[PDB]
């Protein structure tokens, strides 16, 4: 029985060593998942906040959403507001002023002041457009930061635990396979 | 060799079983945990924000935040051109319309026209104030949500890959285990 015995330990310790080089791919693999995982929320974190205080940029970028949308306040009202004006002194049989009620005693004044408010609103839509798009830039990277908020666990838990767990059994592994070879 | 041979077929039936069986246990304990998981996060997201179409009602939610905030900036805006209007003829000491820039000859025009513009205003403050808490209302509810999207993927990622993937290796293994005994 010795010689079969040498061939029991033989194949024994193939059968370890298939089952080793099994594992260290398998793990391999996941440390190389969650490294990309968490390589992939350091991305998202880093393009979303421009900054090391969460709770500041935060509150930075609110008063940046409220300084556009008051901007936008101003623009939408003056917008409408002389456009009324002007549609009034226009398509309306309205010689007077909107403001007054006072009667364009010549041709010439009714001309003018149709023409100052037209000119008043002469860039108006069209910042009223770009005040939108940083606007809704804005609420959607106020939207994301929100929602990065709570993983804070989860990317610290992948940074600090789980993939150095990983790394430990890759090494435990790996000295298996090399106290075979 | 008969005999022998019986009882090895036997055995290895015997290990396969013993190991199949440890199988049902594992994946069991499994679909237990992922299933309790599931069912308080579940809970939680219905408990925060009582939805159960989350990324409708999210993004219906957005959209009302949009139309509200529009209406609002528009009703500021339009507030704060006459608002301005109305200092102009007084705080500014100006004799002049601010539209078509006609002097005032009497302080009587001057004071009708400054009458006419804060009855023009007098709905405004209530409006305002109306529309900032509807709208408030919104937002904290829509930061709710917001907060609980990694939750949903969480959901999504349980209810809709982890669990049915493991239901399945339950039922090879059960059958597995049926082939047997
Ligand atoms: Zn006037």
């Amino acid at each position: 029985k010795e010689i079969n015995q040498t061939r029991d330990r033989l194949a024994k310790l193939n059968k370890e060593l298939a089952s080793s080089e099994q594992n260290k791919n398998h793990i391999n693999n996941e440390l190389k998942r969650k490294e990309e995982q968490l390589s992939s929320y350091e991305d998202k974190l880093f393009d979303v906040c421009g900054s090391q205080d969460f709770e500041s940029d935060l509150d930075r970028l609110k008063e940046e959403i409220e300084k556009s949308s008051k901007q936008r306040a101003m623009l939408a009202g003056a917008t409408a507001v002389y456009s009324q004006f002007i549609t009034q002194l226009t398509d309306e049989n309205q010689s007077c002023c909107p403001v007054c009620q006072r009667v364009f005693q010549t041709e010439a004044e009714l001309q003018e002041v149709i023409s100052d408010l037209q000119s008043k609103l002469r860039l108006a839509p069209d910042k009223l457009k770009s005040t939108e798009s940083e606007l809704k830039k804005k609420e959607k990277r106020r939207d994301e930061m929100l929602g990065l908020v709570p993983m804070r666990q989860s990317i610290i838990d992948l940074k600090e635990k789980e993939i150095p767990e990983l790394r430990n059994k890759l090494q435990n592994v790996n000295r298996d396979i090399q106290r075979l070879k």
